[PDB]
């Protein structure tokens, strides 16, 4: 019933924006090495801005001089196993995906680090969907966008 979507954004620096619906907005990390399978490893997500629920469907091009072009690298349904609000709030969510590529369990990890808030990391949890990296990797097995 809540939202979520990945978005594959080749901007400057290429990266994955990772957004989750919770209380009518779009709560989003910026995710430069995109999500993991492999639940040893962890990936950075920094904390951005967040955006409106329509985004999530958006695909095209943030305009040059403010930023390339972006799909919607995966979608579904998301459910967190822990209240979401203290969650965000104390620094970490537990939850479930359930979309096209993503799925299973995974956890959002905030540093407690003073001054380094936005510093997250995108976690695999240990289950059946769980997939060791070299064996593989769901940026090279599904690179492309779930609606064109
Ligand atoms: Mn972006
Ligand atoms: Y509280
Ligand atoms: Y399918």
């Amino acid at each position: 019933l809540l939202r979520y979507c990945v978005q594959k954004h080749d901007a400057s620096r290429l990266h994955y924006d990772f957004r989750l619906e919770l209380d009518g907005t779009l709560k989003s990390w910026a995710v430069p090495k995109g999500p993991c399978l492999d639940p040893a490893v962890k990936r950075l997500a920094v904390q951005v801005e967040d955006h409106p629920l329509d985004y999530a469907d958006f695909e095209g091009s943030i305009p040059q001089g403010h930023a390339g072009d972006v799909i919607v690298w995966d979608r579904g349904a998301w459910t967190p196993l822990d209240d979401p609000r203290e969650g965000l709030e104390k620094g970490h969510l537990s939850f479930a995906l359930d979309g096209e590529k993503l799925s299973g369990r995974w956890h959002l990890i905030r540093t407690n680090l003073r001054g380094k808030q936005s510093q997250w990391f995108l976690v695999k949890a240990k289950d059946g969907e769980a997939r060791s990296l070299d064996r593989f990797d769901v940026l090279k097995e599904r690179p492309d966008s779930v609606l064109s």
